[PDB]
Protein backbone atom coordinates (compact mmCIF):
# COMPACT_ATOMS: atom_id res chain seq x y z
CA UNK A 1 0.00 0.00 0.00
CA UNK A 2 0.94 3.95 -0.12
CA UNK A 3 -0.11 7.32 1.07
CA UNK A 4 0.23 10.52 -0.55
CA UNK A 5 0.83 14.16 1.03
CA UNK A 6 -1.43 17.03 0.57
CA UNK A 7 0.20 17.81 -2.60
CA UNK A 8 -0.04 13.61 -4.56
CA UNK A 9 3.50 13.17 -3.86
CA UNK A 10 3.89 9.49 -2.39
CA UNK A 11 5.09 9.59 0.74
CA UNK A 12 4.96 5.93 2.74
CA UNK A 13 4.69 2.96 1.58
CA UNK A 14 4.11 -0.97 3.04
CA UNK A 15 4.49 -3.61 1.38
CA UNK A 16 2.60 -6.92 3.63
CA UNK A 17 2.17 -9.43 1.16
CA UNK A 18 5.71 -11.32 1.57
CA UNK A 19 7.56 -12.86 4.26
CA UNK A 20 6.66 -11.54 7.44
CA UNK A 21 9.90 -10.45 9.57
CA UNK A 22 8.28 -8.26 11.84
CA UNK A 23 8.41 -4.44 12.78
CA UNK A 24 11.02 -3.22 9.21
CA UNK A 25 10.93 0.43 8.13
CA UNK A 26 13.11 2.22 6.72
CA UNK A 27 13.54 6.04 6.95
CA UNK A 28 14.61 8.15 3.68
CA UNK A 29 14.45 10.74 1.01
CA UNK A 30 12.57 10.59 -2.12
CA UNK A 31 16.12 12.20 -3.43
CA UNK A 32 18.58 9.63 -2.27
CA UNK A 33 19.96 6.91 -4.50
CA UNK A 34 21.68 4.72 -1.24
CA UNK A 35 17.64 4.76 0.20
CA UNK A 36 16.71 3.79 -3.58
CA UNK A 37 18.86 0.65 -3.24
CA UNK A 38 18.04 0.08 0.56
CA UNK A 39 14.35 -0.19 -0.75
CA UNK A 40 15.35 -2.35 -3.99
CA UNK A 41 17.48 -4.98 -1.40
CA UNK A 42 14.26 -4.89 0.66
CA UNK A 43 12.18 -5.80 -2.20
CA UNK A 44 14.08 -8.42 -3.49
CA UNK A 45 15.02 -10.36 -0.41
CA UNK A 46 10.73 -10.81 -0.71
CA UNK A 47 10.49 -9.54 3.75
CA UNK A 48 7.69 -6.90 4.59
CA UNK A 49 8.55 -3.86 5.02
CA UNK A 50 7.45 -0.20 4.93
CA UNK A 51 9.24 3.28 4.36
CA UNK A 52 8.66 6.81 4.65
CA UNK A 53 10.47 9.46 2.64
CA UNK A 54 10.98 11.91 5.41
CA UNK A 55 11.32 15.07 3.19
CA UNK A 56 7.72 14.47 1.92
CA UNK A 57 6.06 14.74 5.31
CA UNK A 58 4.53 17.38 6.31
CA UNK A 59 3.76 19.17 10.57
CA UNK A 60 3.53 16.72 13.54
CA UNK A 61 4.11 14.15 10.72
CA UNK A 62 7.19 14.93 9.93
CA UNK A 63 8.14 16.20 13.54
CA UNK A 64 7.60 12.97 14.67
CA UNK A 65 9.21 11.21 12.15
CA UNK A 66 12.44 12.44 12.63
CA UNK A 67 12.45 11.91 16.27
CA UNK A 68 11.83 8.52 15.83
CA UNK A 69 15.35 8.77 12.87
CA UNK A 70 16.98 10.33 15.50
CA UNK A 71 16.39 8.08 18.41
CA UNK A 72 18.30 5.07 16.73
CA UNK A 73 20.22 7.38 14.81
CA UNK A 74 21.50 10.87 16.21
CA UNK A 75 23.32 12.02 13.29
CA UNK A 76 19.58 12.18 11.46
CA UNK A 77 20.98 10.80 8.03
CA UNK A 78 19.54 8.70 5.72
CA UNK A 79 18.55 5.73 5.05
CA UNK A 80 18.18 4.41 8.59
CA UNK A 81 16.40 0.97 8.48
CA UNK A 82 15.22 0.04 11.81
CA UNK A 83 14.59 -4.07 12.47
CA UNK A 84 12.26 -5.18 14.79
CA UNK A 85 12.65 -1.75 17.06
CA UNK A 86 16.07 -2.87 18.20
CA UNK A 87 18.46 -2.61 15.02
CA UNK A 88 19.34 0.04 13.52
CA UNK A 89 21.24 0.26 10.28
CA UNK A 90 22.50 3.46 9.03
CA UNK A 91 23.45 3.90 5.05
CA UNK A 92 23.09 0.82 2.50
CA UNK A 93 24.75 -1.88 3.88
CA UNK A 94 23.77 -4.68 2.12
CA UNK A 95 25.36 -7.46 3.80
CA UNK A 96 24.14 -6.28 7.47
CA UNK A 97 20.93 -5.66 6.15
CA UNK A 98 20.22 -9.17 4.98
CA UNK A 99 22.02 -10.97 7.57
CA UNK A 100 19.99 -8.70 9.74
CA UNK A 101 16.62 -10.12 8.38
CA UNK A 102 17.25 -13.92 8.50
CA UNK A 103 19.37 -14.47 5.03
CA UNK B 1 3.77 32.82 0.94
CA UNK B 2 7.49 32.97 -0.82
CA UNK B 3 9.14 31.16 2.14
CA UNK B 4 10.17 27.45 1.78
CA UNK B 5 10.43 24.53 3.49
CA UNK B 6 13.18 22.05 4.89
CA UNK B 7 13.72 20.72 1.92
CA UNK B 8 13.70 23.83 -0.29
CA UNK B 9 10.45 23.45 -1.89
CA UNK B 10 7.42 26.45 -2.42
CA UNK B 11 4.66 26.92 -0.73
CA UNK B 12 2.54 24.39 -2.46
CA UNK B 13 -0.25 24.93 0.50
CA UNK B 14 -0.71 23.60 4.03
CA UNK B 15 -3.06 22.30 6.79
CA UNK B 16 -4.85 24.17 9.09
CA UNK B 17 -6.00 21.90 12.21
CA UNK B 18 -9.56 22.97 13.61
CA UNK B 19 -12.63 21.40 13.86
CA UNK B 20 -13.39 17.66 11.69
CA UNK B 21 -16.20 18.86 9.50
CA UNK B 22 -14.86 16.52 7.04
CA UNK B 23 -11.70 16.15 4.50
CA UNK B 24 -12.04 19.78 3.28
CA UNK B 25 -9.78 20.92 0.36
CA UNK B 26 -9.43 23.98 -0.60
CA UNK B 27 -8.29 24.03 -4.53
CA UNK B 28 -6.65 27.63 -5.31
CA UNK B 29 -3.94 29.54 -6.70
CA UNK B 30 -1.09 30.84 -5.13
CA UNK B 31 -2.19 34.65 -6.47
CA UNK B 32 -6.03 34.54 -6.62
CA UNK B 33 -7.98 37.17 -4.79
CA UNK B 34 -11.09 35.17 -4.21
CA UNK B 35 -8.78 32.08 -2.66
CA UNK B 36 -7.55 34.45 -0.45
CA UNK B 37 -10.52 35.59 0.51
CA UNK B 38 -12.15 32.33 0.72
CA UNK B 39 -8.69 30.77 2.69
CA UNK B 40 -9.28 33.58 5.39
CA UNK B 41 -12.95 32.43 5.57
CA UNK B 42 -12.48 28.48 6.18
CA UNK B 43 -9.59 29.74 8.71
CA UNK B 44 -12.64 32.06 10.42
CA UNK B 45 -14.92 29.62 10.63
CA UNK B 46 -12.48 27.27 12.67
CA UNK B 47 -12.64 24.32 10.35
CA UNK B 48 -9.93 21.40 9.81
CA UNK B 49 -8.66 22.06 6.02
CA UNK B 50 -6.11 21.65 3.74
CA UNK B 51 -5.21 24.31 0.82
CA UNK B 52 -3.38 23.67 -1.99
CA UNK B 53 -1.83 26.20 -4.74
CA UNK B 54 -2.68 23.85 -7.81
CA UNK B 55 0.07 25.95 -9.66
CA UNK B 56 2.81 25.42 -7.13
CA UNK B 57 2.58 21.40 -7.50
CA UNK B 58 4.42 19.25 -10.26
CA UNK B 59 2.95 18.32 -13.18
CA UNK B 60 1.16 14.70 -12.58
CA UNK B 61 -0.09 16.12 -8.93
CA UNK B 62 -1.23 19.28 -10.89
CA UNK B 63 -3.38 17.34 -13.55
CA UNK B 64 -4.43 15.14 -10.55
CA UNK B 65 -5.85 18.00 -8.53
CA UNK B 66 -7.38 19.26 -11.66
CA UNK B 67 -9.30 16.18 -12.12
CA UNK B 68 -10.86 16.19 -8.77
CA UNK B 69 -11.83 20.27 -9.68
CA UNK B 70 -13.46 18.99 -12.90
CA UNK B 71 -15.33 16.63 -11.22
CA UNK B 72 -17.15 19.37 -9.33
CA UNK B 73 -16.94 22.53 -11.48
CA UNK B 74 -16.35 21.47 -15.23
CA UNK B 75 -14.90 25.04 -16.05
CA UNK B 76 -12.38 24.13 -13.43
CA UNK B 77 -11.93 27.69 -11.72
CA UNK B 78 -10.14 28.46 -8.28
CA UNK B 79 -11.04 28.51 -5.49
CA UNK B 80 -12.93 24.89 -5.70
CA UNK B 81 -13.72 24.15 -2.33
CA UNK B 82 -14.49 20.19 -1.90
CA UNK B 83 -16.03 18.12 0.92
CA UNK B 84 -14.91 14.62 1.37
CA UNK B 85 -14.44 14.43 -2.74
CA UNK B 86 -18.73 14.65 -2.47
CA UNK B 87 -19.84 17.93 -2.31
CA UNK B 88 -18.19 21.10 -3.32
CA UNK B 89 -18.41 24.83 -3.53
CA UNK B 90 -17.11 27.40 -6.20
CA UNK B 91 -15.81 30.60 -5.61
CA UNK B 92 -16.03 32.75 -2.73
CA UNK B 93 -19.80 32.25 -1.52
CA UNK B 94 -19.35 32.50 2.44
CA UNK B 95 -23.60 31.30 2.82
CA UNK B 96 -22.75 28.56 1.08
CA UNK B 97 -19.64 27.23 2.79
CA UNK B 98 -21.00 27.29 5.90
CA UNK B 99 -24.21 25.65 4.71
CA UNK B 100 -22.20 22.71 2.68
CA UNK B 101 -19.56 22.60 6.02
CA UNK B 102 -22.86 21.55 8.36
CA UNK B 103 -22.74 25.16 10.44
CA UNK C 1 30.78 38.12 13.15
CA UNK C 2 30.07 34.85 11.80
CA UNK C 3 30.47 30.87 13.01
CA UNK C 4 31.25 27.95 10.77
CA UNK C 5 30.33 24.44 11.35
CA UNK C 6 32.82 21.66 11.65
CA UNK C 7 33.03 20.97 7.75
CA UNK C 8 34.10 25.05 7.40
CA UNK C 9 30.65 25.92 6.15
CA UNK C 10 29.51 29.52 7.51
CA UNK C 11 26.23 28.74 9.47
CA UNK C 12 25.70 31.87 11.46
CA UNK C 13 26.32 35.48 11.66
CA UNK C 14 25.86 38.36 13.59
CA UNK C 15 25.75 42.44 13.02
CA UNK C 16 26.52 44.36 15.85
CA UNK C 17 27.61 47.17 14.72
CA UNK C 18 24.32 48.86 13.57
CA UNK C 19 21.10 50.53 14.97
CA UNK C 20 20.35 48.28 18.16
CA UNK C 21 16.50 47.81 17.40
CA UNK C 22 16.87 44.50 19.94
CA UNK C 23 16.64 40.69 19.11
CA UNK C 24 16.21 40.10 15.47
CA UNK C 25 16.56 37.12 13.98
CA UNK C 26 16.79 35.62 10.77
CA UNK C 27 16.23 31.72 10.89
CA UNK C 28 16.95 30.55 6.78
CA UNK C 29 18.61 28.35 4.35
CA UNK C 30 21.80 28.87 2.77
CA UNK C 31 20.64 27.70 -0.64
CA UNK C 32 17.16 30.21 -0.30
CA UNK C 33 16.63 32.81 -2.70
CA UNK C 34 14.17 34.84 -0.48
CA UNK C 35 16.22 34.41 2.64
CA UNK C 36 19.17 36.10 0.90
CA UNK C 37 16.39 38.89 -0.31
CA UNK C 38 15.52 39.11 3.49
CA UNK C 39 19.37 39.49 4.95
CA UNK C 40 20.02 41.72 2.01
CA UNK C 41 17.15 44.14 3.43
CA UNK C 42 18.31 43.73 7.03
CA UNK C 43 21.90 45.17 5.76
CA UNK C 44 20.50 47.76 3.98
CA UNK C 45 17.95 48.69 7.22
CA UNK C 46 21.26 49.47 9.07
CA UNK C 47 19.86 47.24 11.51
CA UNK C 48 21.82 44.88 13.90
CA UNK C 49 20.52 41.46 12.98
CA UNK C 50 21.91 37.66 13.57
CA UNK C 51 21.49 34.82 10.82
CA UNK C 52 21.69 30.95 10.58
CA UNK C 53 21.25 28.73 7.95
CA UNK C 54 19.52 25.90 9.34
CA UNK C 55 20.33 23.14 6.74
CA UNK C 56 23.93 24.44 7.93
CA UNK C 57 23.99 22.91 11.32
CA UNK C 58 24.29 19.52 12.87
CA UNK C 59 23.17 17.77 15.86
CA UNK C 60 21.44 19.50 18.88
CA UNK C 61 22.21 22.95 17.76
CA UNK C 62 19.67 21.46 14.48
CA UNK C 63 17.47 20.32 16.60
CA UNK C 64 16.72 23.77 18.61
CA UNK C 65 16.94 25.77 15.32
CA UNK C 66 13.75 24.02 14.42
CA UNK C 67 12.02 24.20 17.73
CA UNK C 68 12.60 27.52 17.93
CA UNK C 69 11.51 28.14 14.54
CA UNK C 70 8.39 25.75 14.50
CA UNK C 71 6.94 27.45 17.97
CA UNK C 72 7.04 31.20 15.77
CA UNK C 73 6.41 28.97 12.39
CA UNK C 74 4.77 25.95 12.61
CA UNK C 75 5.08 25.20 8.88
CA UNK C 76 8.92 25.67 9.59
CA UNK C 77 9.27 27.22 6.22
CA UNK C 78 12.07 30.17 5.85
CA UNK C 79 12.90 33.02 6.01
CA UNK C 80 11.36 33.20 9.34
CA UNK C 81 12.66 36.82 11.18
CA UNK C 82 11.72 36.63 14.82
CA UNK C 83 11.78 40.38 16.43
CA UNK C 84 12.16 40.92 19.84
CA UNK C 85 10.87 37.66 20.64
CA UNK C 86 7.79 38.66 20.14
CA UNK C 87 6.58 39.08 16.19
CA UNK C 88 7.55 36.50 13.74
CA UNK C 89 7.26 37.32 10.15
CA UNK C 90 7.58 34.04 7.41
CA UNK C 91 8.89 34.78 4.05
CA UNK C 92 10.13 38.08 2.23
CA UNK C 93 7.81 40.66 3.55
CA UNK C 94 9.70 44.35 2.98
CA UNK C 95 7.05 46.40 3.95
CA UNK C 96 6.09 44.30 7.29
CA UNK C 97 9.88 43.82 8.13
CA UNK C 98 10.68 47.81 7.61
CA UNK C 99 7.67 48.74 9.26
CA UNK C 100 8.17 46.36 12.43
CA UNK C 101 11.81 47.19 12.79
CA UNK C 102 10.71 51.01 13.40
CA UNK C 103 11.29 52.79 9.69
CA UNK D 1 28.91 6.30 5.46
CA UNK D 2 26.43 6.39 2.11
CA UNK D 3 23.96 7.85 4.16
CA UNK D 4 22.92 11.47 3.52
CA UNK D 5 21.67 14.40 6.09
CA UNK D 6 18.34 15.54 6.17
CA UNK D 7 19.50 18.15 3.38
CA UNK D 8 21.13 16.10 1.45
CA UNK D 9 24.60 16.19 1.87
CA UNK D 10 27.23 13.49 1.99
CA UNK D 11 28.56 12.36 5.21
CA UNK D 12 31.49 14.36 5.39
CA UNK D 13 32.37 13.67 9.36
CA UNK D 14 30.71 13.70 12.63
CA UNK D 15 30.84 14.83 16.38
CA UNK D 16 31.38 12.30 18.81
CA UNK D 17 30.25 13.73 22.26
CA UNK D 18 32.84 12.48 25.14
CA UNK D 19 34.45 14.37 27.74
CA UNK D 20 36.75 17.86 27.06
CA UNK D 21 40.25 17.07 26.49
CA UNK D 22 40.67 20.49 24.52
CA UNK D 23 38.93 20.63 20.91
CA UNK D 24 40.20 17.25 18.58
CA UNK D 25 39.76 17.22 15.20
CA UNK D 26 41.01 14.63 13.36
CA UNK D 27 41.21 14.67 9.54
CA UNK D 28 40.59 12.10 7.58
CA UNK D 29 39.41 10.61 4.88
CA UNK D 30 35.90 8.70 3.93
CA UNK D 31 38.24 5.51 2.53
CA UNK D 32 41.55 5.12 4.49
CA UNK D 33 42.16 1.76 6.80
CA UNK D 34 44.44 3.72 9.28
CA UNK D 35 41.72 6.53 9.55
CA UNK D 36 38.82 4.47 10.59
CA UNK D 37 41.12 2.62 12.88
CA UNK D 38 42.12 6.09 14.44
CA UNK D 39 38.54 7.16 14.21
CA UNK D 40 37.46 3.97 16.60
CA UNK D 41 40.41 4.28 18.58
CA UNK D 42 39.11 8.14 19.25
CA UNK D 43 35.94 6.55 20.02
CA UNK D 44 37.29 3.84 22.14
CA UNK D 45 38.95 6.55 24.64
CA UNK D 46 35.60 8.53 25.23
CA UNK D 47 37.17 11.57 24.21
CA UNK D 48 34.88 14.59 22.80
CA UNK D 49 36.25 14.69 19.18
CA UNK D 50 35.18 15.47 15.84
CA UNK D 51 36.13 13.81 12.20
CA UNK D 52 36.17 15.46 8.80
CA UNK D 53 36.08 13.66 5.56
CA UNK D 54 38.55 16.04 3.55
CA UNK D 55 38.14 13.87 0.19
CA UNK D 56 34.03 14.82 0.47
CA UNK D 57 34.32 18.82 1.85
CA UNK D 58 33.48 21.76 -1.13
CA UNK D 59 36.94 22.75 -2.52
CA UNK D 60 37.18 25.83 -0.70
CA UNK D 61 36.75 24.23 3.13
CA UNK D 62 39.46 21.32 1.68
CA UNK D 63 41.99 23.47 1.52
CA UNK D 64 41.22 25.07 4.65
CA UNK D 65 41.38 21.61 6.23
CA UNK D 66 44.86 20.71 4.31
CA UNK D 67 46.73 23.86 5.41
CA UNK D 68 45.84 22.92 8.69
CA UNK D 69 47.44 19.53 8.24
CA UNK D 70 50.23 21.16 6.86
CA UNK D 71 50.78 23.17 9.72
CA UNK D 72 51.81 19.62 11.57
CA UNK D 73 52.23 17.45 9.16
CA UNK D 74 54.46 18.81 6.18
CA UNK D 75 53.74 15.73 3.71
CA UNK D 76 49.83 15.99 4.20
CA UNK D 77 48.56 12.45 5.10
CA UNK D 78 45.53 11.62 7.00
CA UNK D 79 44.74 10.94 9.42
CA UNK D 80 46.38 13.96 11.07
CA UNK D 81 44.59 14.42 15.07
CA UNK D 82 44.84 18.12 16.17
CA UNK D 83 44.29 19.51 19.49
CA UNK D 84 43.78 23.04 19.63
CA UNK D 85 45.44 23.68 16.53
CA UNK D 86 48.14 23.38 18.47
CA UNK D 87 50.04 20.16 18.47
CA UNK D 88 48.63 17.24 16.49
CA UNK D 89 49.11 12.90 15.54
CA UNK D 90 50.25 11.58 12.22
CA UNK D 91 48.78 8.18 11.57
CA UNK D 92 47.26 5.66 13.89
CA UNK D 93 49.66 6.33 16.53
CA UNK D 94 47.68 4.93 19.87
CA UNK D 95 50.17 5.23 22.75
CA UNK D 96 50.90 9.18 21.23
CA UNK D 97 47.03 9.73 20.73
CA UNK D 98 47.16 8.75 24.79
CA UNK D 99 50.26 10.95 25.52
CA UNK D 100 49.08 13.83 23.35
CA UNK D 101 45.17 13.89 25.09
CA UNK D 102 46.58 13.61 28.85
CA UNK D 103 45.37 10.17 29.31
Amino acid sequence: SNAVNLFGQKDRGNHVSGVDRGKVIMYGLSTCVWCKKTKKLLTDLGVDFDYVYVDRLEGKEEEEAVEEVRRFNPSVSFPTTIINDEKAIVGFKEKEIRESLGF
